[PDB]
This record gives structure tokens, sequence and C-alpha cells, in this order.
């Protein structure tokens, strides 16, 4: 029956579903989403950063704890797979992680968990850190690449003279220059999630080697 | 002093001060030049055209690697060099991500990195997965580091809120006895080119046993 942090966070995400651009998320907008005035949002949030911190924490809460089996490879795999599902459930999820500091217990214990799995498995403190942060990097860059390329492909398929023109120029160049490999590369889009798992298993196979 | 090169530069300068591509507008580029939007449009039909041109401008600066014919080594050279290229331009990752690779330089590089793998025996789908996964690694790697230095700056220049958050983080690690997160602290480190180089090698190491599992 009254304004709460939760009511605002939901409105923020609701706002992102409409306009999936985190930089466009302003306090006034979030206010108008609730039919209120910006000043009201500030009673619960000092600035946009405080709102982002809460949103990030909100996302973490939806993470599904993976079923661990004691195998460092599978377990870490289960973790990354579940983060892939999570980041696929909220708009700008990656940008939100990127733009905030993990100052919430939930996110911290997951990171500590993934790292321990590797440390307890015999990996160097430096190598477990590289591994875990590297896997996050792969997911971050893949999710946004996919998010931004989905839009581009949509604009092209939605009659967009310019980009369409760009796409044709691209395909002609590849052809006129017999760029075989790039040519077959276009073919794939390639099941996204499946691709991600393949990339991690590959990284994981590399750890196992040395 | 108006020309594509001048517009392009003004954009990058604009981003240097505030490396958030989402804030780049035709109206802001014009202001940066001391002109109004219409003038700019005579050079670019829209923001997307400016980005395409900016993506090209970035690729043109790609230092051609010296290859020897070995897939592991040559592919590593390409990534080391792409890592250097993305340290020279603000928002290089976001720009390549929000543009289609229709410019020559890009196509030549993508097709040739994929050529390194295909000729070495890697299946078409593993070559694609490998080449794009390495780019994904670098992209997330560079975006994460970019915000990092920005947040670090904000804290230092007196941002009390963020300073408080960094503090809370450490309090939780201690309150919940997060032993591994604590040791994780001593890593500045996982932001250096060698960390990226180590990440790429671990991936190429996996490749010597994957989709090699799917090769031949
Ligand atoms: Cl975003
Ligand atoms: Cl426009």
């Amino acid at each position: 029956p009254k304004l709460s942090k939760d009511t605002i966070i939901a409105a923020a995400f609701s706002l992102l579903e409409k306009s999936p651009t985190l930089e466009q998320l302003s306090m006034r907008k979030v206010a108008k989403q609730l039919g209120v005035q910006a000043p009201a949002i500030y009673w619960y949030f000092k600035n946009k950063q405080a709102l982002l911190q809460s949103m990030a924490e909100a996302i973490e809460e939806h993470f599904q704890e993976p079923a661990l089996c004691g195998e460092w490879y599978s377990d870490l795999l289960a973790f990354m797979e579940n983060y892939y599902d999570l980041y696929q459930q909220f708009p700008c999820a990656v940008a939100i992680e990127i733009q905030t500091v993990p100052a919430y217990p939930q996110r911290l214990r997951h990171l500590n968990q993934m790292m321990g799995i590797l440390r307890e498995a015999g990996f160097s403190p430096e190598m477990t850190h590289l591994a875990v942060t590297s896997l996050q990097h792969l997911l971050f860059g893949m999710i946004m690449d996919a998010t931004e390329e989905k839009q581009l492909v949509s604009q092209v398929l939605n009659g967009d003279d310019y980009l369409k023109e760009q796409v044709l120029h691209m395909k002609q160049y590849v052809s006129d220059n017999e760029l075989t490999y790039m040519e077959e590369s276009i073919q794939f889009r390639i099941h996204q999630k499946s691709a991600f798992i393949q990339a991690v298993k590959t990284y994981l196979d590399g750890l196992q080697a040395d």
C-alpha cells in the first residue's frame, strides 16, 4: 500500500523491458512508470548507482543454486550454465553486473564457491582467479554480442536501407574476394546456449591439460 | 575543418572524456565540433553510419601480426594484437559489437583467423565457435576492466556511495568467512594483457583436444 525499494526495482526492470538500454534508465522515467515524481525515488535511492546496486542484487537472488557432484569440471560448468540462464532472464543483466560492485553477500558467496571448487581441486590461487573471472568474461561478451547482433539482424530483416546496404556490401566483398572461411561463418546464424556450453567446456578442457 | 575524419575524431574525443557509447549523439558530436547536427548528417546519414565508420577507423589501426604457419601461435598473435588495438580506442568493444563487419579490413582478418584453424583441421563449426569465443573473451574482459578504472576513479575523486559499497564488500567477505574471495583480493593482476594472454592459451589448449575431437 506504499512505495518500497521493491516496487521501484520492478518498475526499473519493467522500464528496461520497454527500452533495453541501461544508460537510458533515468530516475524520472522510473518515477513516471509509477506515476510519481522523481523526488520520491530519492527517498529510497541516493542516485542511479544505488538503484543499480539493488537491481544487481535483485538479479542474483534469482540464481538457481546448481546441483554439485564434487567434480571440479562439472560443478564449475553447472555454475556458468546457470549464470547463462540467469543473465538471459533480465534485460541489461550483463551491463548491470559490469556497472556495479559485488557488495552483496549473494554474489560474493557464489564467486567464493566457484573459486573454492577450483582451489580445493588443486588449482593455484592465481589460476582459479584467472579461470573464474575469465569464464565470466566469456559470458559477458557473448551475451552482449548476442544481444546487439540480434537487434542488428532484426533491423536488417525489418527493411532498414542502410544496414541492409551494409549487409549486401559485406556479402559481395566476401564473394568478390573468395573469403571462403568468412563465407561459411555467416552460415551459422547455431544454438546460442549450446554454443556457450561448448566454449566453457573448451576453456575447462584447457585447464585440465596443464 | 569539417570532414569524415574530423567528425570521427570528435566522436572518439567525446568518448575519451565519457566512455559510454550510449551517450554518443549526433547532436553531441556537432557540439564537440562547434556545429549543429544537420551539418554532421551531410557526412553520415545517421548514428549507425558513424559507428560503421568508427568501427572501420579502429580496424585500420590493427597491427598486422607476423605468422609462422602454426595455428596456436598465429591465433595467439591475432588476439595479442587485438588486445593492443582495444587499448588505443575508447569503447572499441561496444563499437565493434554495435556495427556489422562490412568493412574490408575486418572481413580480411576474420576470414584469415578462421583460415588458420580450418587449414589446421578444425571443423567449420569449431573454427566459428573458437574465433567468436576468443573475441567474446576479450570483449567482456575489456568492458569489465573499463568500468573498473571508471569506478576506481569515481571513488578516488570522492564518490562516497561507491566508497561505501567497496567497503561493504570486504565486510561481507569477512562476515561470511569467504576464504577464497579474500585470497581473490590480491588480484590489478587479472586486468593485464598477460592475464588475457593466459586466458587465450588455456582456451587454445582446450582446442588441442576439442572439436579436434570434432575435426578431421
Ligand atoms: Cl546495455
Ligand atoms: Cl540518427
